[PDB]
């Protein structure tokens, strides 16, 4: 559920989804600054940035109920509402982005 769901494999699930979700972003404009070399081997990765290109021609977001495109901006929404100083998954990225 979208609510405080205990389940662990929603644990590493959600929160591996909304770390990729952000790494797609990232290595989109990574990747369209050279536009003619790779920058990236992660195999989940590739499916992410095809769903976040998705999610950018989607019309619906959250009702288009298809489980990667509807779960992405479910967690996405999550992180564009958030007060992440304290956050399960929000803290962590936090720490993932210390430097750049
Ligand atoms: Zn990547
Ligand atoms: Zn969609
Ligand atoms: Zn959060």
């Amino acid at each position: 559920a979208t609510g405080p769901t205990a389940d662990p494999e929603k644990r590493k699930l959600i929160q591996q989804q909304l770390v990729l979700l952000l790494h797609a972003h990232k290595c989109q404009r990574r990747e369209q600054a050279n536009g003619e070399v790779r920058a990236c081997s992660l195999p989940h990765c590739r499916t992410m940035k095809n769903v976040l290109n998705h999610m950018t021609h989607c019309q619906a977001p959250k009702a288009c109920q298809v489980a990667h495109c509807a779960s992405s901006r479910q967690i996405i929404s999550h992180w564009k509402n958030c007060t992440r100083h304290d956050c399960p998954v929000c803290l962590p990225l936090k720490n993932a982005s210390d430097k750049r």
